[PDB]
């Protein structure tokens, strides 16, 4: 499944980004929230959407 692979490679980004000193563990949960609302609702779209906002987040933050 497309989203799960996506929703994947974005809690490992946010893992990272968290591990790394670059984000707060609330930013970590909101987007993990709103990743799992994704898988629920199950639009390729906007997972892929939220990843590429996460991937957004890794570029400005490194």
């Amino acid at each position: 499944l497309p989203v799960e692979k996506i929703i994947r490679e974005a809690k490992k980004i946010l893992d990272e980004l968290l591990k790394r000193g670059l984000i707060d563990p609330e930013l970590a949960r909101i987007a993990r929230e709103v990743l799992e609302r994704a898988r629920k609702l199950g639009n390729e779209e906007a997972a892929r959407f939220v990843l590429e906002l996460i991937e957004r987040l890794r570029r400005e933050l490194s």
